[PDB]
């Protein structure tokens, strides 16, 4: 017959784990009210940054759009952008505004 | 030093009466290069290459 009390601790879910790194180098424009300890939620703004890594290729796109290049020539420069690291969501804001994206 | 090459390039386009669309583009290549928006305003205000 047994009856023992084992000590235990409450901890964070390590399957609910996320480290947010910047896709490419750049400088910080501004940072939101948020410090270690705070409870954030999916969608919460972390910081605004400027990245000039993809800018050159974004022009190579807008250019392609003024001379109406091939659809396959456009998918190219485009998929090279997602490969470079530029976020699928931020890309939609390149095609939509037809202006380069920096911050 | 980094920003100097592009600053001079801007100053000579001010000499060769370049277009606004051409000059503005070089000011933008600076903001992305990391130069302070104020230190840029100081450039245009004196047409002088900022070094320190």
């Amino acid at each position: 017959t047994f009856a023992q009390s084992f000590p235990a601790n409450v901890s964070y879910n390590e399957y609910q784990y996320a480290i947010v790194q910047a896709r490419a180098a750049g400088f910080i424009d501004k940072v939101y009210p948020l410090t270690v300890g705070d409870k954030v939620q999916k969608g919460t703004p972390l910081l605004d940054l400027t990245i000039p890594d993809w800018v050159e290729a974004q022009s190579e796109y807008l250019l392609l759009r003024e001379t109406g290049g091939t659809a396959t020539q456009t998918e190219g420069i485009l998929e090279r952008l997602r490969l470079a690291g530029m976020p699928e969501a931020d890309i939609r804001r390149l095609i939509a505004t037809q202006k380069i994206q920096t911050r």
